[PDB]
DNA sequence: TGGAGATGACGTCATCTCC
DNA sequence: TGGAGATGACGTCATCTCC
């Protein structure tokens, strides 16, 4: 049937946008894990000085 | 058959493992991004004094 | 070892959303 | 509006992994 061929595609494309979104994210955490690092550092080191 | 109903539930264990591990991602994105802002502002703050 | 479970992509159905 | 697309869960098959 036709509904289900244009379907079977939108499922693709879905798939395909929740794929890059879980990327995106895993990206997002390891930026601010290291961003987060630099400054708990920067911290320790102008509490110091 | 009997190795696709045990495939069956092998599946929803492991979507049920996907779907918790999306989440706590996302969490662990709102809680580095608060504790960002606040070291952020604190830099600044020291920087000052 | 061979064999069990885990997992990625698939296509389908049910629903939601949005004009 | 009614109708189009988006999306969540499903079950299946193919493969990988691990003893």
């Amino acid at each position: 049937a036709l509904k289900r061929a244009r379907n079977t595609e939108a499922a693709r494309r879905s798939r395909a946008r929740k794929l890059q979104r879980m990327k995106q994210l895993e990206d997002k955490v390891e930026e601010l894990l290291s961003k987060n690092y630099h400054l708990e550092n920067e911290v320790a080191r102008l509490k110091k000085l």
